[PDB]
């Protein structure tokens, strides 16, 4: 779709452990007018590497949604596929939360929850598990508009089964993920919970979950027994904190997407619904 002549490297936006995303002007004209794009690209360019980011193009050309980053093209001369993108210059949300957290009320935050949501409710409905929903994966578009910006773990579903087996970020994993490294659509909302509690803090770094959760469980401990203790913590039902100035309601609505129990987490569409209300009422349809 894209050629490779036209593309000029401008600067680099964001460095994954195994890709890298830019910010690139694509100028069919040749006269410096063209879009600038995001390109994304493989660090270390190996077969299994190539074969994980066809897979991870293939994803993101099959969704269309208001809050999923928008698929352009791909990009290749031979070995150099590259992912075409709309950019997004406000960057990643937390970013953008950071810089701009005075002036982003709690009810901003819920509208941003409510997109999240319905971007996720729709991956849902293609059966893809996302396995990274966190704020570093979610990019700002405009004051009003965020979309999940990134794919490269997510999994597509097998047909015989509700879930994938499958450096990990721990501190965002449901305990079935850090026990039977399962993957599902429950493990993506108790992600989700985690994104819930980061918005909150104003993704502050001293209330990070992985600064909470070393202090839970002790700094001592390295690598392997970080898991081992954060999964005691988690089936012992040690919680992140509610943030300060969180409305109960919104923390009760992190506890839920917590819960041990895959089966008692709620849906998506159902975090959707509830966030939307609370977001009407606080607005002022309730007070
Ligand atoms: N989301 C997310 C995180 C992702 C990084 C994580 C792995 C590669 C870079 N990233 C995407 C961007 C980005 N920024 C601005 N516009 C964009 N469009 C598509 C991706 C993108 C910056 N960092």
């Amino acid at each position: 779709q894209f050629e490779e002549r036209h593309l000029k490297f401008l600067q680099q936006l964001g460095k994954g452990n195994f890709g890298s995303v830019e910010m690139c002007r694509y100028d069919p004209l040749q006269d410096n007018t063209g879009e600038v794009v995001a390109v994304k690209k493989l660090q270390h360019s190996t077969e299994e590497h190539l074969r994980d980011f066809e897979r991870e193009i293939e994803i993101l050309k099959s969704l269309q949604h208001d809050n999923i980053v928008k698929y352009k093209g791909v990009c290749y001369s031979r070995r150099n596929l590259k992912l075409i993108m709309e950019y997004l210059p406000y960057g990643s949300l937390r970013d953008y939360l950071q810089k701009h957290k005075e002036r982003i009320d709690h009810i901003k935050l819920l509208q941003y929850t409510s997109q999240i949501c319905k971007g996720m409710e729709y991956l849902g409905t293609k059966r893809y598990i996302h396995r990274d929903l966190a704020t570093r994966n979610i990019l700002v578009e405009n004051e009003n508009r965020v979309k999940i910006g990134d794919f490269g773990l997510t999994k597509v579903l097998p047909q015989d089964k509700e879930y994938y087996k499958v450096e990990s970020p721990i501190f965002w994993y449901a305990p079935e993920s850090l026990t039977e490294s399962k993957f599902s659509v429950a493990s993506d909302v108790w992600s989700f919970g985690v994104v819930l509690y980061e918005l909150f803090t104003y993704i502050e770094k001293s209330k990070s979950p992985p600064a909470e959760f070393m202090r839970m469980i002790g700094n001592d401990k390295q690598g392997q027994m970080i898991v081992f203790h954060l999964i005691e913590l988690l089936k012992n039902n040690g919680r992140l904190p509610r943030p300060d100035g969180c409305p109960d309601e919104i923390y009760m609505i992190m506890t839920e997407c917590w819960n041990n129990n895959v089966n008692q987490r709620p849906s998506f569409r159902d975090l959707a619904l509830r966030v939307d209300q609370i977001r009407d009422n606080m607005a002022g349809g309730s007070g």
